[PDB]
């Protein structure tokens, strides 16, 4: 079954990086499904922590140049 | 839910509004749009944690009109 990790993004201020950081992210093994909201500028990421870690994915998103946080 | 009015250009016929009511609509985190061809807006109500009117307006204009979010 898969987890919830809850990651803070800062720095987005554009629908394409929105785009470009879910492809990206949501296309690790592991990664069901993410959702980025602009608004909240958060990651809500379902995986499977068998696989990949919550600091995997945000040291992911940090690698594409925005500073990022596991919250919870 | 939020709401957001866009500004689009180039609405000139019934099947476009449609299209674009139908594109957008269906769209994750998207509630309801009303496509005003008169006043050449659209009006979405849509959940901000998952859908942005940046990514509304993007992709209206992937669709092939101008836009540009008012409010
Ligand atoms: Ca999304």
């Amino acid at each position: 079954t898969c987890s919830t990790t809850l990651i803070a993004i800062a720095g987005m201020t554009c629908a394409s990086c929105v785009h470009s950081i879910e492809g990206m992210i949501s296309q690790l093994e592991g990664v069901q499904q993410i959702s980025v909201s602009l608004a909240e500028g958060t990651a809500t990421v379902l995986y499977n922590p068998a696989v990949i870690s919550p600091e995997e994915l945000r040291a992911a998103i940090e690698d594409m140049g925005f500073e990022a946080s596991v919250v919870s």
